[PDB]
């Protein structure tokens, strides 16, 4: 049916016109690979002769609904795709039982929220890819409290139009080193002074939104960034509204990544110098 890869370790499964998870294949995989496959439904156990399992793609797989536990055997996965896939139902105990998961790709799963998201017991979850969803809030929900170890969070190409102080309140009682955060690509066209205050982030992506400025010294605390992309925004460099940003991105070219342009113009806001 599939195809070896390596033997009692990897499987190729897809486009194979398959409904149901497969028992004619060792119970040692390690990686299988079942994307492109109408699956429909995940029941409790879905994965069950598949204790070994750590990593597994059910990308485009057609899936409405995952009951509860339905990787409830799989504690050794650590990274689960599910990228593609039209839920329309997530049960409250979907992710049971993986208690090792630290790679969980959502993309394109008409995720319209993150308080539903039953991802709170994940703690070892370090990146969350939930990129080409219907997430209209940047509020992160209190369980995000638990997980200590996230350093990549990827929420482009969503529905966000706003960046308020409460939404990272939740990052104040962990800590989390490195976080890498991505929100590229989204309808925002706001952020609230502060936003980002005794907020520990190492990449920060606004570009390709709908900002036309910034909080003066929304960007003070954070001396661990390094990287951080503001590019394809109609910025406004009138001034002194664009006084604040335009001196930041000069004196941290560096960092920014790309190149953040005056709207009606087309001049880097790093090169516009506001009179005193
Ligand atoms: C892939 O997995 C298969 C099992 O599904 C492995 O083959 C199996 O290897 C064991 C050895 O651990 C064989 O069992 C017994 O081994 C002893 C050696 O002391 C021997 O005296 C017995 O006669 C018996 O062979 C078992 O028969 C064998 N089964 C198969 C599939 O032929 C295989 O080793 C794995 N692939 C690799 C990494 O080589
Ligand atoms: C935090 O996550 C842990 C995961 O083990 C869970 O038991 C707990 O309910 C969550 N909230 C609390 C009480 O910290
Ligand atoms: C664990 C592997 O699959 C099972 C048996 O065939 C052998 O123990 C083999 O080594």
């Amino acid at each position: 049916p599939c195809v070896e890869v390596v033997p009692n370790i990897t499987y190729q499964c897809e486009e194979l016109n398959f409904y149901k998870i497969p028992d004619n294949l060792p119970f040692s995989t390690k990686n299988l690979d079942l994307s492109f496959n109408p699956l429909r439904h995940l029941g409790s156990y879905s994965f069950f002769s598949f204790p070994e399992l750590q990593v597994l793609d059910l990308s485009r797989c057609e899936i409405q609904t995952i009951e509860d536990g339905a990787y409830q055997s799989l504690s050794h996965l650590s990274t689960l795709i599910l990228t593609g896939n039209p839920i329309q139902s997530l049960a409250l105990g979907a992710f049971s039982g993986l208690s090792s998961l630290q790679k969980l790709v959502a993309v394109e799963t008409n995720l319209a929220s993150l308080e539903n998201f039953p991802i709170g017991h994940l703690k070892t979850l370090k990146e969350l890819n939930v990129a080409h969803n219907l997430i209209q809030s940047f509020k992160l929900p209190e369980y995000f409290s638990n997980l200590t170890n996230l350093e990549h969070l990827d929420l482009s190409s969503n529905k966000i139009q706003s960046i308020y102080c409460t939404d990272l309140r939740v990052l104040h009682q962990m800590p989390l080193l490195n976080l890498s955060l991505d929100l590229s690509l989204n309808p925002m066209n706001f952020i609230q002074p502060g936003a980002f205050k005794e907020i520990r982030l190492k990449e920060l992506a606004l570009d390709t939104n709908q900002l036309k400025s910034v909080p003066d010294g929304i960007f003070d605390r954070l001396t661990s960034l390094q990287k951080i992309w503001l590019h394809t925004n109609p910025w406004d460099c009138s001034c002194p509204r664009i006084d604040y940003l335009s001196r930041w991105l000069n004196k941290n070219s560096q960092k920014e990544q790309g190149s953040a342009k005056c709207s009606g113009s087309g001049k880097p806001v790093r090169s516009i110098i506001c009179p005193t």
